[PDB]
């Protein structure tokens, strides 16, 4: 059973701004998801403080970061709340229609597509470099879904048979055929050391074979 929904006017003008603008900074994209990830961490973080059973389903609180050069993508993994099927559905658990209108707003002002997540709305900086986005997510409180878009106007959700995942978020980045630099170690390594160093949750990047 897969339930297809469309985007909010907003988000899908959103997301065609940020496939169809020239724009040539794309290496924010990892830093916005990073961050989106530590935001998650600190979630399930918080709640443990008085509910210590919220961690039963995972006690370790990391970030994962997984290159697959035969697949064309990159993923970025975290053990932090998830999200329920609800939060999925709601814009991935953002404010994004009204974050929408200040990001475009401030764009007009002056602002640069690097700023986006002072917006809320910095996951939508993945289709800077991929064609597709999976999402698999598992809250506390619901079963493990996985959401996919690649824009067009709308997103699916549908129960996720998969490697079960405890608790978190995994967003699955299928390249662009020209994005593949964010698949070296090298570049990945610059990119944390240069927008992420600082971040309060372990970063490890995957090698492969």
């Amino acid at each position: 059973e897969v339930e297809t929904f469309a985007f909010q006017a907003e988000i899908a003008q959103l997301m065609s701004l940020i496939i169809n603008t020239f724009y040539s900074n794309k290496e924010i994209f990892l830093r916005e998801l990073i961050s989106n990830s530590s935001d998650a961490l600190d979630k399930i973080r918080y709640e443990s403080l008085t509910d210590p059973s919220k961690l039963d389903s995972g006690k370790e609180l990391h970030i994962n970061l997984i290159p697959n050069k035969q697949d064309r993508t990159l993923t970025i993994v975290d053990t932090g709340i998830g999200m329920t099927k609800a939060d999925l559905i709601n814009n991935l658990g953002t404010i994004a229609k009204s974050g929408t209108k200040a990001f475009m707003e401030a764009l007009q002002a002056g602002a640069d597509i690097s700023m986006i997540g002072q917006f809320g709305v910095g996951f939508y900086s993945a289709y800077l470099v991929a064609e597709k986005v999976t999402v698999i997510t598992k809250h506390n409180d619901d079963e493990q879904y996985a959401w996919e878009s690649s824009a067009g106007g709308s997103f699916t959700v549908r129960t996720d048979t998969g490697e079960p995942m405890g608790r978190g978020t995994k967003v699955i980045l299928h390249l662009k055929e020209d994005q593949t630099e964010y698949l070296e170690e090298r570049r990945i390594k610059e990119i944390v050391k240069k927008h992420s160093q600082f971040i309060g949750y372990p970063i490890t990047l995957f090698v492969e074979k």
